[PDB]
């Protein structure tokens, strides 16, 4: 199969009166780009995908594209929804448009039964012939890609070729890979990465990355080069901010980062999202003191 | 306060040859009427509202509002969605075409703050003149509107006027009404309608009330007259029935015994929904048999 | 069957220098019984059951039986245990030493499987001929008894007469009185003794009638003759007291509410058990003011 | 401090006509030896602590040290209480003994604060002079020892060096290692061996080793060496068995399994645990036809 692995980011995306502020949106790809990051994902949950529109969602998409030519960095385009007809028209955009595969996230809010799961995936991977890494986040989807089900669509669809799990079980990532090793198991809960990359995950889709963009690569690539005593040393120094990035939902923390780090202009979401408590700012604030966050 | 109150229906959305069938839609909302049914949702999570375009959202709140007209029986809109700005056009549309009232369901997947839920619902209930019902399903959102949430929003925003609770648990009923009872709590669980009923709610809203809704509007009617006893009766009896209608994720099993019963032409869903197992059909057919269901 | 049923108190267990303060436990007894209780409970999960010998478990249970002695008030002994066969010798112990019936909770720490659960309770029943009413607590416990496990053993035990549930699952209530309405389901959980009550559940098994006994026996009598306005009023009255009684782990509030009140003489616990919080035993404090508690 | 790491079985107990069979006891114990592990925990949970009395608990820790003694083999005693004077008592009786250390479950059933957690284990720690291991598994015990409460505990206490995490919380186990590098990790959780040593984890306290001793020595043996290619992969290979051994409570499977290859002599279980149903008894019967079972 053909696989995208390494250390990604969950981009957070930018506004600025509401609007996509699109050239934040390709610096901050730069940035990452600069900072030793394998693959960029536009639009996942931490790109607030649930409120941009289906043409900032392609817009977005196109950005990430054209930030990356003529870099090894591919683009992992966010391409899941909750009806199968928008996670197909976003399958095809995503190819159509030159990303290099799509991550895919479970159907969130109407709980597909695993048969309706398995049949949402292979018509998201006959509709193209890019990768598509399946996405589990039972937490915020309110359904769970079973064991079984990863692995028969991984061995049943050509272009599936792994999960980004973000669950909080490793034993689940056990299951995962003493059954089906081929796969690829990608980290999507940063507190947990080295955990998930020791035991064969051989990549992250990270949110910390948006903000410390050279401590996840370093981390990551230690672990697949098996340096997994390095790889463990950034694990935990940043355990603290992995937390704090998550005192309330992502991506309030995150975005409230890069703001405070002077990573964007303007500390905006979309509603529902909104800024967090004054106390959880200020909870941020002081976590991020600990760490060397690089610039532009 | 505006209040839509009573026995309502969480209209199931018959789809043939991948089509909303609006014919047989019309029907089903007919059938409902005749059987002391007080207000109809279209397009709530019953009636597939994830899977419909925007369009055919808006053609099937305009079927349920010309079908009623000429009667008592409200139309209460589902007009929900996890993006505030989609969830503002949907409540326009709905007062601009006559809905007596929305319902809104707590967005879903991005899981907003209690902060951020408030603005959310703030926004709705400013855009719109007509009666506003919070809608709680933390299985499927992945997030809980706090009982103080539901309290501020509903003292603080003239047109919202309770909330459907869809989250097994009493005690919140309790919390709410102890503290508030001016608000309308209103059944999202069919399995325990006579004991929300019971402390004080004013009605529900019903998955089987499709397939029994003579049932269930007895029992409603019943309890606001407060003949608890044989409010009760009936509750205890459509409790098998109501937990089947569960087997697998709603409205699955609603709409195969809609189907075995002849009410629907065919046993369509929109991926990534789809037929039951074998095993649940059979499971679904057999308790539907103890049962005596209305036809056209 | 013979039952036990109507307002029942979890009698707490004061200690003074380390010992069961015997005195002061008949004390609390007689101010239960003239306030209107139906039945006390000595040494349950509010007794502090886990810590205490097994001869002062014992002695609690006498004290108990010589205090209702030429009242109507009975005594449902606390009789459970994880190991079998000393739940089977407390169960003898409290039917030879006057006890009206036996509660018993689930095994809590070793898991048992339903029909371990089933054997265990076979077994207690088969050795006394006194009421037995199961006691299922599954945040405590570890293991719950399913609505199945408990239908099976009313039906196959003639002692066994119904459950004390301590689970917040109004939906396993009616679950339960759907398919053996002969059962007593008596509400463990102080905040949803109405809607339990108003399903038809029969009694209380309180911690807050340690407290308030004249308004949680107020509230069972109104509502098992059906004035529900009534019992309704009084559950609403107490929710903030019943939920502030868990704000730390059952019976550190209560004990705390106790000591303050001046009904018993030291905040003693036994380990691990211990006084509450500065903040918690303030809170206590401020919510008691709201109520009226009787004194000796 | 001093300690006690490496490959632990938590001992079964087997039953002669409802007695300790004291005789197959050592010889368990001395076929453990023979496969290269490094300490035996009598009377955890897997050996039935629950439904043992005080003195047969007592008997088995004398086997274990009589048997271990004059090898290499360490026995880390089964020593907790849900009562501190109970565990107190258990902790003076394995120093007094001859036990290397004592291992001490969190109180089960009675749901201790994290300040009660912390005073019961002092006061254990203050009895004895010999290391004492926390032990963490909430789904049994109905709470949690916080990370906090963890690590304050081992700074605090000089005999208290570290937890047995039975909690399926990789993230919790980052959280530890991260902020007091010098603690005993130690898994109680076999599926997820080789995630919790590779994350800086110290030994295993395992049920499969019961069957299996050879297999998790080598397992924890290759990770404290840093050959994680070689313990994952044996963690790999044991998921089966692993996830079967807990189809129904533990112990219950795995001495189905032990009698099942001729190991002991009798399946008996006390009361409330009890064999397992025929289906489950065939699926364990299935697994470990797939696996090496070494004899005496
Ligand atoms: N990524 C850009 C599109 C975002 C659209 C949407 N907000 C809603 C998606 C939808 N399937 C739309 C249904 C509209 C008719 N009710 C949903 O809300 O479930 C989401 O997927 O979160
Ligand atoms: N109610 C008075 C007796 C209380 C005894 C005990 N503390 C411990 C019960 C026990 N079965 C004792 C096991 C002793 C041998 N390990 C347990 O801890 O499980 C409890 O049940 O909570
Ligand atoms: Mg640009
Ligand atoms: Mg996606
Ligand atoms: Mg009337
Ligand atoms: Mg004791
Ligand atoms: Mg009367
Ligand atoms: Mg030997
Ligand atoms: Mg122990
Ligand atoms: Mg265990």
């Amino acid at each position: 199969k053909n696989i995208i692995i390494g250390a990604m980011t969950a981009l957070i995306t930018p506004f600025k009166n509401g609007k996509v502020d699109e050239q934040s949106y390709a610096r901050l790809i730069k940035r990452q780009i600069e900072n030793g990051i394998d693959a960029v994902v536009p639009v996942g949950t931490t790109g607030e995908s649930a409120t941009l529109t289906h043409e900032e969602h392609r817009t977005c998409i196109e950005i990430a594209v054209e930030t990356c030519k003529g870099t090894k960095v591919k683009v992992l385009a966010g391409a899941g929804s909750n009806a199968t007809h928008e996670a197909v028209g976003l399958a095809k955009f995503a190819k159509e448009h030159g990303a290099d595969g799509i991550l895919s996230v479970a159907p969130y809010y109407n709980k597909p039964t695993q048969q309706g799961l398995y049949e949402h995936y292979k018509a998201i991977a006959q509709s193209v012939d890019i990768p598509v890494l399946l996405y589990n986040v039972p937490g915020r989807t309110g359904c769970e890609i079973s064991t079984d089900t990863i692995i028969k669509l991984f061995r049943d669809c050509e272009n599936i070729y792994g999960v980004k799990e973000a669950s909080g079980n490793i034993d689940k990532c056990v299951d995962l890979l003493a059954h089906e090793p081929r796969m690829m198991l990608i980290s999507g809960e940063d507190a947990i990465n080295y955990p998930i990359l020791s035991n064969g995950g051989k990549g992250v889709i990270s949110v910390t990355s948006n903000l410390l963009p050279d401590m996840i690569s370093a981390l990551t690539h230690f672990a697949l080069d098996e340096n997994y005593k390095e790889a463990k040393k950034i694990n935990d120094e940043l355990y603290n901010i992995n937390k704090i990035l998550f005192c309330e939902s992502n991506p309030i923390p995150i975005k409230t980062a890069m703001y405070l780090a002077g990573l964007i202009e303007s500390l905006e979401f979309r509603l529902p999202l909104c800024s967090p408590s004054k106390e959880n700012f200020a909870k941020i604030e002081e976590v991020m003191k600990k760490y060397k966050i690089k610039g532009f």
